[PDB]
């Protein structure tokens, strides 16, 4: 069992350093929106929206009651976006390099907790 200002405080850092990434953190930091961007397809095929915000705010708010359901909603966003955009596009390429960030930095943290 975890207390959730114990479990924030040992995952903050990896989200942390998600935000730090200049500008590949910038399409990740809100939530997509579809109606401001005109893409009403976006929830056709991305089912479950996750962005960085709503990561934030469920790990201030004791909504993660084990380490693996943060690393669910950090992949989930990942996944939506390698999804929805090609491959070579600004969007895709900013996903690949925080999921870099991520996997460099998660494997630490999850064993230790």
């Amino acid at each position: 069992i975890f207390k959730p200002e114990e479990l924030r405080q040992a995952l903050m850092p990896t989200l942390e350093a998600l935000y730090r990434q200049d500008p590949e953190s910038l399409p990740f930091r809100q939530p997509v929106d579809p109606q401001l961007l005109g893409i009403p397809d976006y929830f056709d095929i991305v089912k479950n929206p996750m962005d960085l915000s709503t990561i934030k705010r469920k790990l201030d708010t004791g909504q993660y009651q084990e380490p693996w359901q943060y690393v669910d909603d950090v992949w989930l966003m990942f996944n939506n976006a390698w999804l929805y955009n090609r491959k070579t596009s600004r969007v895709y390429k900013f996903c690949s390099k925080l999921a870099e960030v991520f996997e460099q930095e998660i494997d630490p943290v999850m064993q230790s907790l």
